[PDB]
């Protein structure tokens, strides 16, 4: 149902992430369900580039510090929660992700911190475009997906 890979950065769009720098000790996600990412960039950009991390070389490698205060980091955030997009003022787009691995944030840093209801999975080195299923645009006023205008990613490559 869900293959496991020894490469902890299999999903990454940025190949140069050093997992030895990750702190604290990561607990890696081992399931393969759909994850979600709000991102204001539209699909003709995201489907082409994937989700690159902001600062792989010199960003905030401590997951706890990154989660508590957004800052440039080697991580791209996603959520187990389809509906997390509703908590954004301007989500723009709810991207659907089918990618192996990632750091399970609440398993790594606990589920009592500020923001634990984001049920986050942080991808070191981001998420290459072949692991992005598609997207639904989000209507800001109603905080709902505009389901008739969802789109598939032509580069999505199923792997399980
Ligand atoms: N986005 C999500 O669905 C999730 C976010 N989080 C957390 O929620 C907070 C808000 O997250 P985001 O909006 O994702 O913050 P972010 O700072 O990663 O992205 C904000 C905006 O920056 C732009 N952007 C991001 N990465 C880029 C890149 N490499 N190149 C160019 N433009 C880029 C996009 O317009 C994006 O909407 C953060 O603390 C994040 O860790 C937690 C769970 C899921
Ligand atoms: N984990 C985490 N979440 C944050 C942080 N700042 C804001 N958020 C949450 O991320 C979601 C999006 O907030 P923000 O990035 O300000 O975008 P906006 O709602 O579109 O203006 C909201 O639920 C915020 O409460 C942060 O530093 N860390």
């Amino acid at each position: 149902a869900c293959p496991q890979f020894d490469d902890r950065t299999k999903a990454a769009a940025d190949r140069g992430v050093d997992v030895d720098r990750i702190t604290p000790e990561p607990v890696w996600r081992t399931t393969c369900g759909t994850l979600y990412r709000s991102d204001s960039r539209g699909p003709q950009v995201v489907f082409e580039e994937g989700f690159h991390a902001k600062d792989v070389q010199n960003g905030q490698y401590d997951v706890e510090k990154y989660v508590l205060v957004n800052q440039p980091s080697p991580y791209v955030s996603t959520s187990y929660d389809h509906d997390l997009y509703k908590t954004w003022y301007k989500s723009g787009y709810n991207y659907y992700v089918d990618a192996p691995g990632g750091i399970d944030v609440n398993k790594t840093i606990g589920d009592t911190h500020k923001w634990a209801d984001q049920v986050e999975v942080a991808f070191p080195g981001g998420i290459q475009r072949k692991y992005i299923i598609g997207v639904c645009p989000v209507d800001r006023q109603t905080k709902t997906e505009i389901m008739s205008d969802c789109e598939s990613n032509p580069h999505y490559q199923p792997w399980h």
